[PDB]
């Protein structure tokens, strides 16, 4: 039951106390992704659409980089700054992964870390 | 390391980005119920004590469909609308799983879909 | 794939509805502590460096008990009653694990049981 640590070079990095996912017994447990873009470590901007499209592509990279998939996602959570966000949230989750519907549940926080709008992690298999 | 959907036709319809539950390496990894009766597709009541104890009802419902159980729950998180809540949803969350004691991590989010008052996930053995 | 309740005589007393963790097929399912020392069965301290320092200690007397270990730590979800705390319990839960850097995600709650100021769950390796 070894631990791998992932660590793509395209999704933001992970400097600090965590990383991106650890692989374990065939499984690959995603940290929460904020909307960063590890081009600019700034967020991708200011809105709900365009955090959300940049943490659900974040996710793919991590995915990818463990040899996991979206397609291959079995459960997200997904944590919004506003309740409001949710429809819109929801759509652009929704083009992200197509037709697969992993299980899922979903909130509004009282706050995200460093002032993000949305925030997703998932659990997945190899 | 197949995954398989699960949809119980008693438990509220998942017609939307998500599945009740997904099936996968010997686990079930189950959606956040929200209170809804699949009757109606309406909550079963606006009073905590009616959007708990549907959403305990969900719950088996999804689990049985799976091929699980109650009992073969190995971990819960209840989230709450408001903390206040929580001495009775409690004790409706026992009254539903009767000897059997989850992990569990319990918290009032900010807001939940739809404006419910509770929801709960879990992940369960076959 | 039985489950197996954990019971350390170390952590809070588990002894509502819920056990410290499950463990279950290789996995230990630990329940989101909260800083409350076993010995008083109340908060070791008021303030956010307190719980936190109490928190990591729980977790460990889980981890332990159920045959596994801090560095065996796959992923963790840090609930935060206020989000101007994460930077001190970031630091503390950082000292905690060492080298060892779980999968993570992290938000404030709007509210935690017994007016924790901090509550972590995790999931582990056998
Ligand atoms: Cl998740
Ligand atoms: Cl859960
Ligand atoms: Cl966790």
């Amino acid at each position: 039951s070894k631990l791998t640590v992932v660590a793509s070079p395209l999704a933001p990095e992970a400097v600090g106390a965590y990383s991106q996912a650890i692989i374990c017994n065939g499984m690959v447990y995603c940290s929460g992704q904020i909307g960063l873009d590890r081009k600019t470590g700034d967020f991708a901007g200011k809105t709900i659409e365009e955090q959300s499209k940049q943490v659900m592509t974040n996710l793919k990279y991590v995915l990818e980089e463990a040899g996991s998939s979206m397609d291959k996602v079995v459960k997200t959570t997904c944590l919004l700054a506003d309740i409001k966000d949710f429809g819109v949230f929801n759509g652009i989750y929704a083009e992200a992964f197509g037709n697969h519907k992993p299980a899922r549940a979903c909130f509004a926080a009282a706050a995200l870390p460093k002032g993000a709008l949305v925030e997703v992690e998932c659990i997945a298999t190899l």
